[PDB]
């Protein structure tokens, strides 16, 4: 949709967010935990450390420096209620936060409550951007404020940009295409990189900010939605030696070096503040002096800094506001609501990538009435719609070539080249049906099992062979911490992660074996991807075309789908997947230990 004025875009999105906003105030205050159990670890800073394993609409929502409450009610100790920061909000299903005080029952090992305490803050900066995008007409360079308008405005680009090399210092070099975005990106203001598995989204990112920060002389805003990307950035980008910041806020306790609040910590730069640091080991009058020495000396080294790399709800706080940058990166840039993406567009962007990729998982809204509406549809994808051709990167180095083969033609219109030879993967006690291809359908017929307490589905005998498959990959085969089963339904789920402590390893051995839906993988690669599609009746992402594609192109030497086509063979996206792996001849049935060739 085009827009006449910023503030029909503001009137637009406005009461979007504020829906989304109230409904996720609702699914914080209401959901929580009936009993749960934890475990106590004396802290790094002696400060407390609780590590718990726990609607069915839990998520990995919660991010990094979100709090929770941790109320007690069990029969062997006092009543005791104890707020606290998460920590490591990990993919493999213990969270782990810290408490502010130390005063807490650690005798009482079970019978725990969890809240999940909702703050405002996040949506408060996506409305602040929106308001700051109508009212401020330098939010935003004057061509690219029409471009997201979607107004009618020329194309410009800008010359002698491009450097003589384009391979960056302290990073390998670039492929054909990676090249190819870095010249393109960096001739024209607003530009549009897809970057699919495989593609170098770190490596052709960081390469443009090492230039973006070189051809300037200001910091560089580089964001992401994901509180981990970010993070990943920082790393390749720090690798070139530039001065790279990272902004984590309300984060309080990798790229732990990189991060603002322990720069300013030790500073030589900061005398006082220095031996203040020190001193507070152990006053009201100096706590005054410390705070304020801290946002002295945060400024110099955020006005200073050649890169300033945080999260895309961050760079809203209020001391990045004030400041201008020129040039802004997005990673991931697929995965946020527009107005969330769009909260460092506003501080002045001059120079505008978005990386991301629309034929691949997308943002979450949990208020239906506005993923309806328009707020489903990323900055990425709106942009696109209008005419804006992303520059994409078609090397894929992380899964088998005869695995990509399948995901580029249905999905990247075949314009996809494999930069990793048949021998490099697929590289081993394991006889695939035909091992030029480490790909099959292990078609199994099994009882469709709605076990979930009237929520989700199950199905008994795929786990089971399941379980097989698993057990093979682990007779003499990859790490139990490389192997990722993935499944729609969380009572399949549920299920495989109980059934599989039967099983001829012991209960351990299977632990690190990941199970989990696609919005779990999403980004991370495993060396071997085991998908059970559980439905068994033609009546879940079995439909989606884009959560599909994800479950296949994150597995680097193996994939196998485990399913009954005749309820999968509804689907077209499926029919084109199963006529593939006949053409193929990898449709197989049978027993596990002499596979067959069947239909």
């Amino acid at each position: 949709m085009r827009y006449e004025d910023a503030y029909q875009y503001q009137n637009i999105f406005g009461p979007l967010v504020k829906l989304e906003a109230d409904y996720d105030k609702k699914l914080k205050e209401s959901q929580t935990q009936d009993n749960i159990t934890v475990r106590w670890d004396l802290g790094l800073n002696k400060k407390r450390i609780a590590y718990f394993t726990l609607i069915w609409l839990r998520d990995m929502r919660l991010m990094q420096g979100d709090e929770i409450c941790l109320r007690y009610k069990g029969d062997l100790a006092p009543l005791w209620k104890g707020i606290g920061h998460v920590i490591k909000v990990p993919d493999n299903y213990i969270a782990i936060e810290l408490r502010s005080s130390v005063g807490a029952p650690v005798e009482v090992t079970h019978n725990f409550q969890v809240d999940f305490v909702w703050k405002s803050t996040s949506f408060d900066r996506m409305q602040s951007a929106l308001k700051t995008f109508a009212v401020d007409e330098t939010s935003v360079s004057g061509y690219i404020y029409h471009k997201l308008l979607g107004h009618e405005v020329e194309d410009v680009i800008i010359k002698c940009q491009l450097p003589k090399r384009f391979t960056a210092q302290g990073l390998p070099d670039l492929n054909h295409s990676q090249v190819y975005a870095v010249k393109t990106v960096l001739q024209r203001p607003l530009s549009l990189i897809q970057g699919p598995p495989g593609t170098g989204k770190t490596v052709t990112s960081a390469t443009i900010v090492y230039h973006l920060a070189r051809q300037g002389n200001g910091p560089v805003l580089v964001c992401a939605p994901s509180n981990i990307a970010v993070d990943q950035l920082t790393e390749k980008i720090h690798q070139t030696g530039l001065k790279v910041v990272r902004l984590c806020a309300k984060s309080r306790e990798p790229v732990s070096f990189l991060a603002l609040h322990n720069q300013i910590r030790n500073m030589d730069s900061m005398p006082e503040l220095q031996k203040l640091q020190q001193l507070k080991d152990e006053s009201s009058a100096d706590e005054k002096r410390y705070r304020a020495l801290k946002r002295t000396a945060e400024r110099e080294l955020l006005m200073n800094a050649d890169v300033i790399c945080c999260t895309c709800v961050g760079a809203g706080d209020p001391r990045l506001a004030k400041m201008q940058f020129r040039s802004i990166l997005i990673d991931e840039s697929t995965q946020a609501t527009e107005p969330e993406c769009m909260v460092p567009v506003v501080l002045g962007a001059k120079q505008l990538i978005l990386v991301g990729d629309h034929c691949q998982l997308g943002p979450v809204v949990m208020c239906k009435k506005a993923a309806k509406a328009g707020l489903s549809q990323s900055l990425f994808e709106r942009l696109v719609v209008l005419g804006i051709r992303p520059i994409r990167l078609q090397v894929q180095y992380r899964m088998h070539p005869a695995l990509s083969a399948f995901p580029s033609n249905i999905f990247y219109e075949g314009s996809l080249q494999n930069g990793v030879t048949a021998a490099d993967r697929v590289k081993f006690d394991f006889q695939w049906p035909q091992p030029d291809k480490p790909m099959f359908f292990y078609v199994t017929q099994g009882q469709e099992e709605i076990a979930s307490s009237g929520t989700s589905y199950l199905n008994r005998t795929e786990a089971a062979n399941v379980e097989k498959i698993t057990t093979k990959l682990l007779k003499a085969g990859a790490k139990p911490d490389q192997i990722g089963i993935i499944t729609p339904y969380e009572g399949q789920r549920s299920y495989l992660v109980q059934y599989m402590q039967s099983g001829s390893l012991h209960t351990k051995l299977y632990q690190e074996v990941e199970i989990a839906s696609v919005d779990a993988f999403q980004g991370r690669e495993k060396d071997f991807i085991i998908l059970s599609c559980v439905r068994a009746n033609e009546h879940g992402f079995l439909n989606d075309p884009r959560r599909l594609n994800v479950a296949l192109t994150r597995a680097r030497y193996g994939v196998i789908i485990v399913g009954n086509p005749k309820a999968l063979s509804k689907q077209p996206l499926w029919n084109h997947l199963l006529n593939y792996y006949k053409e193929q001849k990898v449709l197989v049935e049978g027993p596990l230990n002499n596979l067959r060739e069947s239909l």
